[PDB]
């Protein structure tokens, strides 16, 4: 199916977009403060954890909402995205949890230099708030390594299941080939997907290549006022953003609803 999404919908979409575009501000990580010009949406929730890793510069945190009951993982995209475009190349590698399917290797490093660590402080603020429900978020690069975080979560089967872990990407490139993307769905996380226009990023790589995406496509179709088409299945459809397809753009991938997403402007 093919749908509007609602206005709460949209307001939960921005908020997530929030956070992720909050993370590209040195003083949000590593500076692990809220001194920021949007930091106030956000800035009621308690900054558990900060990192910035050493070869593949990984920088997430871990940030938790009493008043929202919610633990909040979030992931960078590229300190110099402009540049991480024009080079990114994608070499298909296993993934390892699950035989069969191929991730692109970058992806997988990226996340595994955070993932000991990350991991552990989740499971330590799930242990304390059991009842809160965990939230994973990420634009660009951020949303394949929010991706890979919330596979990573579920596989440990502690308690995080489809039913109070949830994921929202922006701007996020395919991570892994069809097998990968029916492996997704089959965990049946809630996975929002969401594309800014005619943004190139979640066209990457080329569809030739053979990757695929999962997740719920949510795609802003125009900013005002701001409209999101919202193609409901779970794995990638021609009927959302694939349809502008080769049209597309590399500043669509900066501002999602009207937040720039990259520069902490």
């Amino acid at each position: 199916g093919i749908r509007a999404a609602t206005s709460q919908e949209i307001n939960e979409l921005t908020y997530y977009t929030t956070l992720s575009a909050n993370s590209y501000c040195r003083t949000v990580i590593p500076g692990a403060t809220w001194d920021c010009i949007h930091c106030d949406a956000t800035e009621d929730l308690k900054i558990i954890k900060t990192w910035s890793t050493l070869i593949y510069d990984t920088n997430a945190m871990v940030a938790r909402g009493d008043s929202e009951k919610t633990i909040y993982i979030v992931f960078r995209g590229s300190s110099s995205i402009r540049n991480w475009i024009a080079d990114l190349t994608f070499v298909p590698v296993s993934y390892p949890p699950v035989s069969g399917t191929k991730v692109h290797k970058g992806f997988l490093d990226s996340y595994g230099e955070v993932q000991n660590e990350l991991v552990a402080t989740v499971l330590d603020q799930f242990k304390q708030y059991p009842s809160y429900k965990v939230a994973v978020t990420g634009h660009s690069l951020g949303g394949a390594t929010v991706l890979l975080c919330a596979l990573d979560l579920y596989q440990r089967e502690e308690g995080l299941s489809s039913s109070n872990l949830f994921l929202y990407t922006q701007g996020q490139p395919r991570v892994g080939d069809p097998a990968f993307a029916n492996y997704v769905v089959s965990t049946g996380i809630p996975y929002r997907r969401t594309v800014n226009e005619r943004d190139i990023v979640p066209h990457l790589p080329p569809a030739a290549f053979g990757f695929l995406h999962a997740g719920e496509e949510y795609w802003i179709t125009d900013n005002s006022p701001e409209t999101v088409q919202v193609c409901t299945s779970d794995l990638e459809t021609s009927d959302c953003s694939n349809s502008i397809v080769p049209f597309t753009s590399v500043l669509d991938h900066l501002s999602y609803f009207g937040i720039n997403t990259g520069l902490c402007t």
